[PDB]
DNA sequence: TCAAGTAAGCAGTCCGCG
DNA sequence: GCGGACTGCTTAC
């Protein structure tokens, strides 16, 4: 097989590499790497190396990496550019793997671990590590085994061995319900003292040294705890055995509120699953506890136990170990669904970077572009420092707040990358400038054509047409992957809807789920077979279709994020190819494109409807338009339509056959106007929205920019079995809104759009009547706890103190003197509840760490003093009043003359 | 040599207000 | 009490 790297590190003048050889064996080597950098040379000099602007360079080959670094500094002191890749391990990777890397994941050791530490005196701080590690479960992907290290004797209690027999039993039978499918994969190892546990763990680690190291909060808790615990018991050099090269660094991570200390283990690639989840999931969760996320992702139940975790080992050691094991499995289950590890490996090897560098779009693109240029013997420019400058972005149209009955939306495919490709925007394709007219003159086609010769953006930039830039070239390759995967996602989605429609009428028999590839639209033959299947088989097929869809979503959305990341990186001062001329060439072109096509669509629709000057486009954000289809429907009638699906079919066909060619004609004209390299403005129909035929539903509404709701029947060719609410920006979509309130507001919206005013009013009255019975957690707001200390003046709120911070301070005063109460961690999320006046907490609100029950000490007081009236008014009524005023209706009737006896 | 972007809405505090 | 000038948090893109 072809060779691939596992990890790479630079240590002094040495590159340390772990890799898979031609026989598929893991190896390690230390290389005294001889890097090259480049300097501009005279035209007289015969060379094969040119910078990106075609200027000749001379290669400087150095005896070691230290000498290369010194030369860089000398060059800066002289005042001359030092060209080439200054991150030497990327150069090493590029030289060592001078081909497209095909990796074999089964050869890569992926480890997933979780540790338990009993602490009777608060959170066990990793920097101190003053408490015994009393459990470690470590799953190894190569062995496919969960290795469990269990401490039986400690200063906080001596316990008996954990029972696998009891572990497998159902909870309702006194067991722990450790999933049956991993019971046979457990290797259990009890220890009578911590020293031998930790020593065995280190020996084990040497035999099975992780390449990718993952888990939940491993980077911030487990890794530094283990390192420091070992350091404190055995000494520093023993703790350095966690690194295959015996080198570690206490690294300081900094943000706008403070800093934290992690441990870099050289020769390991740490991908903390919490960080993978935050980057790749595109959710914003009220809580990031593993229990909460597992429940969200997998619909598993909460792992129940009596008392606090600080006393769980002593009271129920059996469950303690079982839950440690299950926690490791939960991350494996989340990854089996989401496939973030596979994504990271794909991306890391594609770029030729350390796998952990997938967190940095800038590092990823620097490597991709370097490797692309190196292949053509081109030399990359030196990184330069730049002051941060604000610059303009997208256009957002101001909507008229209103109900909108029939709506059809259109959206530009991968806009910013498509602009890069159409215009041919790259550092080395810049051709010059032209004199800019006001943007509205380009939008209206009244400004003179910028150039007959070059490809243009309305920001004043011109680009060469007759050759590709490295940025267009490399962005295209990733875009084409994104397109492939999105196609798989949408087919899986379409397939799901077919299955959902068959679930309406089973059809009782004993059969099997059909073996199909869900990534491609089912054939007629498969569709026929599906109609004959049982509910059990269909539900299994639906599960598989949805998992295929999530896999396609993971693969497409994050490749989209990566290419959009390249467009944004052009506006980040740390990017080697930073250039506001290129960043603004993109954003300005986008503003023009949106507003240009708004005009063209309004023009076209007026024309076909036999009218003049009517406004069809009601809204647009960056690269979308929302078109009022009321006149299109009215042109026909109502009541020419048999059912809802009839008018949906009509609008679908109208969009594809009529509007789409006009949109394309429109964008082709704009492409000729800007004299661009390639026409790539492709605006697909997205949503078809409206009320059920014959209902009193309002279809949709807008309250303002980035705030709207639509009752959608078809989305990008997915025809829903049941209408789906598309809600953007409203409180239902915000993680700060209480769970039960998100639910109630969504139902209010559903009733508005599908059923009408009376149905809304009916629901509002019931919810108001029953609000006070909802579980306190379901009605608590959520916020991030940033800059707590800043506002803490002797335990009390300082000036400007945010509401949620005041809550934290109230909590801190309430728990002072209790070592068992969970501390609010700076930057994490909290639940927030308002308190009635005269409460014993002495303030108007309280806040506690989210995803948790509030500590039992003050629980009863919080419940007693909660202000339901303020809760209702702030989280539910205020937003609902915004929706209903926009939509021109009332959530309450509503005094009128009709005061007689209407029974 | 660590290091995608801008636009924009709502909720809160502070403070003015015979 | 409201509305305006800020911050803080958050979402759409
Ligand atoms: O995270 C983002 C999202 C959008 N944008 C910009 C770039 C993107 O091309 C543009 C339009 O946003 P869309 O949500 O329409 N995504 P895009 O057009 O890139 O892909 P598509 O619409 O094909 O899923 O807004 C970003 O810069 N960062
Ligand atoms: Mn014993
Ligand atoms: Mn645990
Ligand atoms: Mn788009
Ligand atoms: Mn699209
Ligand atoms: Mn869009």
């Amino acid at each position: 097989m072809k060779e691939f790297y596992l990890t790479v590190e630079q240590i002094g003048d040495s590159i340390f590499e772990r890799y898979i050889d031609s026989n598929g064996r893991e190896r390690t080597r230390e290389v005294e790497y001889k890097p090259s950098l480049f300097a501009h040379c005279p035209e007289s000099q015969a060379t094969k190396y040119f910078d990106i602007y075609g200027k000749p360079c001379t290669r400087k080959l150095f005896a070691n990496m230290r000498d290369a670094s010194q030369w860089i500094k000398r060059m800066e002191d002289i005042g001359l550019e030092a060209l080439g890749m200054d991150d030497f391990k990327l150069a090493y990777l590029s030289d060592t793997y001078n081909y497209e890397i095909k990796y074999d994941h089964t050869k890569i050791r992926v480890a997933n671990f979780d540790i338990e530490v009993t602490s009777p005196d608060g959170f066990p701080e990793p920097s101190q590590a003053k408490h015994p590690i009393d459990a470690i479960t470590h799953y190894d992907s190569i062995d496919d085994r969960f290795y469990v290290f269990d401490l039986l004797n400690s200063p906080y209690g001596n316990v008996e061995e954990w029972s696998i027999e009891i572990a497998a039993k159902l909870q309702e039978q006194g067991g722990d319900e450790v999933p049956s499918e991993i019971i046979d994969k457990i290797i259990y190892m009890p220890f009578d003292n911590e020293k031998e546990l930790l020593m065995e763990y280190l020996n084990f680690w040497q035999q099975k040294t992780p390449v990718i190291l993952t888990g939940w909060n491993v980077e911030s808790f487990a890794i530094p705890y283990v390192y420091n615990r070992i350091k404190n018991i055995f000494g520093e050099s023993t703790a350095k055995r966690l690194s295959p090269h015996r080198k570690t660094r206490v690294k300081v991570i900094e943000n706008m509120y403070g800093s934290r200390e992690i441990i870099t283990l050289f020769g390991i690639s740490v991908l903390d699953y919490i960080d993978l989840y935050k980057k790749f999931s595109f959710t914003n969760q009220p809580s990031y506890s593993l229990d909460y996320i597992s429940e969200f992702e997998l619909n598993v139940g909460k792992l129940k136990y009596d008392g606090p975790i600080s006393k769980l080992r002593e009271s129920n050691h059996q469950r303690y170990i079982s839950y440690n094991i299950i926690a490791v499995y939960r991350v494996l289950q989340i990854d089996a669904k989401r496939q973030f590890i596979n994504l990271s490996l794909d991306m890391g090897y594609y770029a030729k970077i350390q796998i952990q560098s997938v967190f940095s779009p800038i590092k990823t693109w620097d490597a991709i572009i370097f490797n692309s240029l190196k292949e053509q013997n081109k030399v990359i420019p030196q990184g330069r420092s730049h002051p941060v400058q604000p610059y303009p972005g997208a256009f957002v149209k101001e909507p008229i707040p209103n109900r909108y009955k029939y709506v059809m939306s259109f959206d530009l495919t991968s806009l910013y990358p498509s602009i890069i490709r159409q215009v041919n925007i790259s550092p080395e394709t810049i051709a010059g400038t032209f004199k800019v007219a006001p943007l509205h003159d380009y939008i209206n086609a009244v400004a003179e054509r910028p150039s007959d010769v070059y490809s243009c953006s309305p920001n004043g930039m011109m680009y060469y047409k007759d050759r590709d830039g490295v940025v267009p070239t490399e962005i295209t390759k990733v875009f084409n992957q994104r397109k492939e995967h999105k196609g798989y996602m949408l087919a899986a989605q379409r397939n799901g809807e077919i299955i959902k429609e068959a679930l309406h009428n089973p059809n009782l028999s004993v059969d099997e789920p059909l073996d199909v590839d869900y990534r491609f639209d089912f054939s007629d033959e498969i569709k026929e077979k599906i109609k004959k299947l049982s509910a059990k088989s269909l539900n299994e097929m639906l599960f598989r279709a949805q998992r295929t869809e999530v896999a396609g979503m993971t693969a497409q959305i994050n490749r989209k994020a990566l290419i959009n990341g390249l467009a944004g990186a052009l506006g980040n001062v740390w990017f080697r190819y930073y250039d506001l001329r290129n960043a603004t060439a993109i954003t300005t072109f986008g503003q023009m494109a949106l507003q240009w096509i708004e005009r063209k669509v309004n023009e076209y629709l007026n024309e076909v409807c036999g009218t003049e000057g009517e406004a069809f486009v009601l809204y647009g954000d960056t690269d979308s338009i929302y078109v009022s289809a009321d006149k299109i429907i009215d042109k026909v009638g109502e009541s020419k339509f048999r059912d809802t699906n009839h008018w949906v079919d009509f609008l679908d066909k109208f969009a594809r056959e009529r509007m789409e060619p006009a949109i394309d004609r429109g964008f082709r004209e704009m492409c000729e106007y800007m004299n661009n390299k390639q026409h790539l403005m492709f605006m697909d129909r997205e949503a078809i929205a409206g009320p059920p035929l014959g209902s009193k539903g309002i279809g949709g509404f807008w309250t303002g920019k980035k705030r709207y709701a639509l009752n959608v029947w078809d989305m990008e060719g997915t025809r829903y079995a049941e209408p789906k609410l598309k809600i953007m920006g409203l409180e239902t979509q915000k993680s700060s809104t209480p769970k039960a309130v998100q639910k109630a507001l969504k139902e209010c919206i559903r009733r508005m759009l599908q059923e009408g005013e009376e149905s809304l009013q009916e629901y509002f009255k019931e919810f108001e009547k029953e609000f006070r019975q909802l579980n306190y957690i379901s009605i608590a707001s959520v916020s991030s706890a940033n800059n707590i200390a800043k506002y803490d003046v002797g335990g009390f709120p300082g000036p400007k103190c945010p509401f949620h911070i005041r809550g934290i301070l109230t909590y801190n005063r309430a728990i002072k003197g209790n070592i068992d109460a969970p501390q609010v961690v700076e930057g994490e999320k909290v639940y927030v509840l308002p308190l009635r006046e005269g409460n014993p907490f002495g303030d108007k609100c309280i806040a506690w760490p989210s995803g948790t029950e509030i500590t039992d000490l003050i629980k009863d007081d919080v419940l007693h003093w909660m202000d339901y009236t303020v809760l209702l008014e702030k989280t539910f009524i205020k937003p609902l009043e915004g929706f209903t005023s926009a939509a021109k209706l009332d959530y309450e009737k509503k005094a009128s003359l009709f005061d007689m006896f209407d029974f």
